[PDB]
């Protein structure tokens, strides 16, 4: 956990010790739509050494088919056909799985997700009827009307996933549904910003994710990266050894911190949101939760792989 | 710091030894439009005593002259007339005085609000200029449609208050103007949720100012309790002397805090929020500041002084 520059040499000594390589697709292999340079040549040579390559997103936004086309369609070398899905991990999937299990022997169960048409989708395979998906606009001239708003009879769950239809609302919608106590609140990702190309960037799901807990009084369960859950979906369905894997990621607070509590080895790209800089703030903390999301190895780029590949 | 039941003879010592006692106008005085019982002739009472009475809260949808206004109507008895206003101190008054003060020397005011409209009136007295009061729902498929959205010229502030239209469309648009570092950002209140009659309850301006807070990566300005910039506002017109003054209060986190970090003493009224297991819970903690929020005197509400008043 020094941050050491994984130089042409050292990268060809990790790569020989390690036979599966899980990435985060946004801020590591490519921004907005457009590839990181040299990133999809770095994957593609991977995969022809034989090493397992694994991708691992917050993005609830996106089913496990539409971000398998995507990496395909910018040259990522996935897997053809239906299969493609099966490579690529996401907030959506595990959230539904999630609520296959905890749910699992309710009748005909349903949610209120505050989320995208994916995660509805995914929810819906998993066989969760999915609620509250779309715009839902404040309708009423005080909180006395707000609350009168007829819901749904039989909601077990409720889901905090990327909404850009998220209003006050949902806010008091979700909060009524969460008084009963054996309803669940699920967090897609608790990212507070989320990148966009050109350094743009927007709002994160965790800013709508901690307004629904405060409001609930509530902690939610946290699906995505850094919770260790998205690692063991990962690993139920991969069979990740954790000395052979590693966690190439931009972000330190969910992609390297997830590497350093499953015990995977990690990468950090500078090429998204976390620097070198906010290493070293982390470094120097005395704090040990600040020194865990401290990368054992850094690259400018994932492109920087290539030497040791081109081999 | 030890919760003692404001019994009559209590009550009347603590009477002879403070003149002046401030209330927090939600969840202490009324509910709804419904007093607490008593209540009223207990404000009277203190009135014909010669105890000075002043009224802080958090709400920042009411204006000052309005609260008088339901003052007066409820039977609290403050001054007729304009003077009534002087009375009341609340978080949208509060505020626009703290953008008199940061904004002093700004041509042509302007502050993106996330709020009421008696908000943005507060601040139209104050010369400030207000943007963005109403629904601003979402529109357009993808976040560039979405940040392409045209923003007004000069935005030197940002204020979160109560907003029932609050929305991602917002959030994005709030970001956009705090990423200008002389943007400030001023959050009306930090409180989770907010009572209603009929021990119902609905979600607060400090789950939207979280969110702003976590989208911009910036620590609002928080006007309202505990801040100390409250207290600073009623004593800049009032002259509060803490050996002379009560506080009166239903949350431990806002009314109880205020009192204890400004040296005023407390009364606690069960009649809203706070309960007395919350306070066993800070007491048996040994966390400091857990114990900053315990109340001198525990009251069940307010009219229990009345005894010691019409004595
Ligand atoms: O919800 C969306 N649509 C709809 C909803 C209801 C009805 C119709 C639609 C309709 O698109 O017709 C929606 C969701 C997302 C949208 O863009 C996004 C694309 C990508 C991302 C993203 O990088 N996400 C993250 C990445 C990293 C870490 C966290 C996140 C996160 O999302 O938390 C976000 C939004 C557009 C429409
Ligand atoms: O989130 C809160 N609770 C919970 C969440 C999950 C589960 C359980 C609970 C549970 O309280 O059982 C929460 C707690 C307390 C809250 O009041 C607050 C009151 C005041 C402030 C405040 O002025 N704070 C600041 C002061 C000055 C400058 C900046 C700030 C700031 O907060 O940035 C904050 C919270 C609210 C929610
Ligand atoms: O009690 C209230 N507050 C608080 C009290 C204690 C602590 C915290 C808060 C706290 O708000 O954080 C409260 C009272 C009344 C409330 O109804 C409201 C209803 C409507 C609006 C509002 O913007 N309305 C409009 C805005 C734009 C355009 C039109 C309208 C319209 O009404 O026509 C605000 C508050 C909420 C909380
Ligand atoms: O608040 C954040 N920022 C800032 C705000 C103001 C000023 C500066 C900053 C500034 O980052 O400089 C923030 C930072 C990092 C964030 O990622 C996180 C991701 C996840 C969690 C988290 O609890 N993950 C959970 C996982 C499992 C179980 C429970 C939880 C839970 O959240 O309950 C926290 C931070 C977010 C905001
Ligand atoms: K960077």
């Amino acid at each position: 956990a020094r941050c050491v520059r994984l130089s042409a040499e050292r990268a060809k000594l990790l790569l020989a010790e390690v036979d599966t390589l899980l990435f985060n697709c946004d801020g590591v292999l490519w921004r907005g739509e457009t590839a990181v340079p040299g990133a999809p040549e770095t994957l593609r040579a991977l995969r022809a050494r034989g090493k397992r390559l694994g991708f691992i997103t917050n993005n609830s936004s996106k089913t496990r088919t539409a971000y398998a086309e995507k990496l395909r369609r910018l040259g990522f070398g996935g897997p053809v056909g239906p299969e493609a899905g099966l490579e690529v991990f996401g907030t959506a999937y595990c959230s539904a799985l999630y609520l296959r299990q905890r749910l699992a022997g309710v009748p005909d169960p349903k949610a209120y997700v505050l989320g995208s048409p994916a995660l509805a989708a995914e929810l819906e395979a998993v066989g969760v009827t999915s609620v509250g998906v779309g715009p839902d606009v404040l309708h009423g001239d005080g909180p006395s009307d707000w609350l009168a708003v007829p819901l749904e009879p039989d909601v077990r769950a409720v889901v905090v996933g990327f909404d850009p239809h998220f209003s006050y609302m949902k806010l008091t919608k979700a909060v009524r549904y969460l008084q009963q106590p054996d309803c669940l609140l699920v967090g897609t990702n608790m990212d507070n910003r989320l990148p966009l190309e050109n350094g743009r960037f927007i709002a994160g799901t965790g800013c709508l994710v901690r307004a629904v807990e405060m409001a609930a009084q509530r902690q939610a369960d946290i699906i995505g990266k850094p919770s260790r859950f998205i690692f063991d979906c990962v690993s139920q369905e991969y069979g990740i050894n954790p000395e052979r894997t590693v966690m190439v990621g931009d972000r330190l607070d969910t992609d390297i911190l997830l590497g350093s509590t499953c015990s995977l080895k990690t990468i950090l790209t500078l090429t998204g949101v976390s620097s070198l800089e906010d290493v070293k703030s982390n470094q120097e903390s005395d704090s040990m939760f600040k020194k865990k999301m401290v990368p054992d190895f850094y690259v400018d780029s994932i492109a920087d792989l290539l030497p040791a590949l081109q081999g």
